[PDB]
């Protein structure tokens, strides 16, 4: 407890699923949190479900919107003071092979999944460096940052990009003594209402040939590794990949 | 010799440097080759320097140009018959940290380095599958597909994307018995006229803390691994990463 | 706090350095701990420095001693009840290239660094499986489990072995629903009294070409990732590699 | 053709399967070859099946026998002149989980699979360095050097050790300008008479969840990557891992 004392976090796609669990555990550990999402009705309800406005607020934002990133950092500083912590979690999927990926699908996925993490990481470095905040940028990749899936071509591209781009940012921040760390988190299959809405998905993901543990994870599994990475407990971790996948990538 | 008997190869950025060496060794090994480049004066001279038009021709193309990919495959089939082999080699660099990367620089680099490889891989699968060609797509990544460089943020993103996207394509092609392989090649530092034009670059690259062998490679070092991957010698290799880097990534 | 409620941990080489910090943070988080070491004078003093015998005790043991592993598990159960948690941390180094490694040096290093982790992991699975303990085996590898060092040949062999052997154990435990996780921790350079005793070592390790952060870590940097892995917070993490290295392996 | 002009190769376990195919393609490419094996009846027949004694000879040797390595290098120099090329291919498997691995099984597997590669690599560096031979040490790892198999615990340990130890040797040889390269080859499932003798094995290995290509490889698939690595074509490749696995590790 109080593991995130004084931390001020932005979590993109923080209104649902993994992002909401990260926001929930962040507030529990003493962080101030701004969550983002596309819909104000969902986002304001999600903030209120976690805590009071002195603990957590909502900011409506598409991670692909470059100018909106400026407004997001400005809104978070006004509410909570200087931002110490960014979780780039907002993401979309396309269920296509490379072969069957339309160019519009490709561009839209990379706008959210790659441009979003680039915009957030670039602005985060500028706003958080040289302030003694113990600043941490946590870029959400996935098992699809390590291994191919034949039906997630564009997604694989975006997750491989986030994985290695994050190492560039980590090195630059370390060599320049910016007091900013950059790490990637790589979830395997995680049970969310969205997974619950695709009949057969959880059973398919739970097969031993997919997830050796024979079941999928829960949003809190990703929340706890993010608390570690946001905390000063991980002050010697930068440029690293943290996998929580029930053994998916070990076989 | 005759290691590429009957193969028909497209090599993007085949008019200079690594691409020109791949084209040269491909023709030597019995492949028909279409090289691409931005300038007709350079490209036609480069084709003529390797062989006769019955062996190698030039096609003017920016790898970022989606519609031009169609014209490139059509031109290669008309000259040489069905394409068996694609080397996605065309690439550009931006010398910026993530922090100092302009959005226009970011978009332009990903247009050539990521869109280019996606357009080529997608069209290549469609044109080469189910024809018993022993088809091979060779996607040029680099050491920057494995490790960060603090001053190559966008480049790291593009090379990490190509690395993992290529595994998606490899798996889909394998599971569907397309008779198409997809592999990545990861050069370290290679001496080219372009490296020779940056004073101090070769010495910096040749430092033991960069390249343990204490010298950089030559274009033929990349040509020979590409001959292996284009040939039926590698018919059980797909979804794999082939590193030729003088030990850069081993330390 | 109370993050290791009810956990019973064995930590090999727990009387000094990283092992002592893991033991210290384990007790702080509510775990009962048995630390091992070669010397009773050091080990008993180390236990007393952390807490009372109801919290932490010492057991004299060489990790290479197969029969002594039985006595270690028996002693820990008698003191604390069923063992939930094993940290295989005991290790030695040889400062030789492969070329200059004597066979006796080779065998002795692999006896502690590889046999030790095998004996501990094998016995740990047998004693901890199917008991609803939320059991966790944490095998200490290092950056030398990922990358070569020209002067640590035998050490590289042992750390590469622990890295991949741990994935085998993880998969078997997951597929058989043993309620046992196996993960590896990969420290970079960590300041210890032993590092302080080699003049010039910390400066050499702190060079940007070695550790991008430009300084080395402290034992608590490894303690905190071990608390995460021992805790039920990591119940979906198995077969994974957790790197805490100041950016060493990111470049 | 003549890709191994003037090369003098030792191939351990060169009398059967993958080793025999490497020996066959080595002789075809102009290398002189000494193959090793346990039985003189098999070994002499295997040598004669490939070529004349001026091309290839047999030397009876257990790779775990340290003193016999000296006699092997002496016999090869006497027959063929200075050794340029070592393929550490001799290996055994144990079909046990870590949990079910007997200590005698463990020690015997590591004696052949790890001690063997260490003895060969150490002696090879000493005998081949500083002679302008374009010397190459090719250490046979496997897919089990990258990923766990729950029923190959000891094998995983040995293959992870060879993988990272080989990088140490590569770096030392590069930094000291020894004119010796060290690389690892990582076969997936390969059809051999031994695989043909285990009913159901090839079908199990050929499942899409194991080998995406839906079939296993043949010994020549490993022979061709070994020709590349032995040849001066790979003179900028050291400390690298070459995977030929039908997509096993890409998913
Ligand atoms: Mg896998
Ligand atoms: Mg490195």
């Amino acid at each position: 407890s109080n593991r995130l004392d004084g931390k001020v976090a932005i979590i993109t796609g923080g209104t649902l699923g993994i992002g909401l669990a990260i926001a929930t555990k962040f507030v529990e550990e003493g962080a101030k949190v701004m969550i983002t999402g596309r819909h104000s009705d969902v986002g304001e309800k999600a903030a209120k479900s976690v805590g009071t406005p002195d603990q957590i607020q909502f900011f409506q934002h598409d991670s692909s919107d470059e100018d909106g990133w400026t407004k997001l950092f400005d809104a978070t500083e006004k509410a909570f003071g200087p931002v110490s912590t960014l979780v780039n979690n907002a993401g979309i999927a396309v269920n296509k092979s490379v072969e069957e990926t339309e160019t519009a699908e490709w561009r839209k996925l990379l706008a959210v999944n790659l441009d979003g993490v680039f915009f957030g990481t670039r602005l985060g470095i500028k706003r958080m460096k040289n302030k003694g905040l113990g600043a941490s940028i946590i870029n959400m990749s996935s098992i699809e940052g390590f291994v191919g899936d034949p039906s997630l071509g564009a997604y694989n591209a975006s997750k491989g990009a986030v994985r290695i781009m994050s190492k560039s940012a980590a090195l630059d921040c370390a060599l320049k003594d910016y007091d900013v760390r950059v790490n990637t988190v790589h979830p395997g299959y995680i049970k969310t209402p969205l997974v619950d809405d695709l009949p057969g998905a959880e059973e398919a993901m739970s097969q031993r040939t997919k997830t050796p543990m024979g079941h999928i994870g829960e949003p809190n599994d990703i929340a706890y590794i993010c608390v570690y990475l946001a905390s000063n407990e991980s002050k010697f971790a930068t440029g690293s990949e943290f996998v929580v996948d029930g053994g998916y990538t070990a076989q």
